[PDB]
């Protein structure tokens, strides 16, 4: 009121997340679908859907440098050390690509490469 | 875990769409772009249309 700015007490950036899960539903089967909307202090955004019992995950990740990336996994929930997976998006460098265990399909700023 | 983006021009419901375009990741590990015409698919190995 006396024309002073309302300083925040804590100046460090927060990290948000919207974790969703349950136990069961009217079908009777156990609930095992986990999804999150995690946001990091460095500006990253990660929307993910997970099935923990079946060991499957699909993540849509955004990096602080500005890298679009969508990853799907079949046998590992962690992003690290994934055998079967597929990726597609925009890397930290300006290169559009679709890559998997086999050789990738890339679209550089000039030309088409495989 | 299936990424999918759908655009429609003449039907709000996803079911029974005539004019539409789709692209994403199906329940199976296959990257694809499909429409009313034959699709463009990128399987784990090779390029198919």
């Amino acid at each position: 009121g006396n024309k002073t700015l309302i300083e925040p007490r804590i100046q460090k950036a927060p990290n948000m997340l919207f974790k969703h899960q349950g136990v069961f539903y009217d079908d009777g089967t156990p609930d095992n679908h986990i999804t999150t909307l995690f946001i990091s202090e460095r500006g990253d955004i990660r929307a993910s859907v997970l099935n923990t019992e079946t060991q499957k995950r699909t993540t849509q990740e955004m990096s602080s440098d500005g890298s679009y990336r969508v990853i799907k996994q079949d046998d590992d929930l962690m992003l690290d050390e994934a055998q079967v997976w597929i990726e597609y998006g925009i890397s930290e460098d300006n290169k559009f690509y679709i890559k998997n265990d086999k050789h990738k399909f890339e679209f550089t700023d000039e030309g088409i490469y495989i």
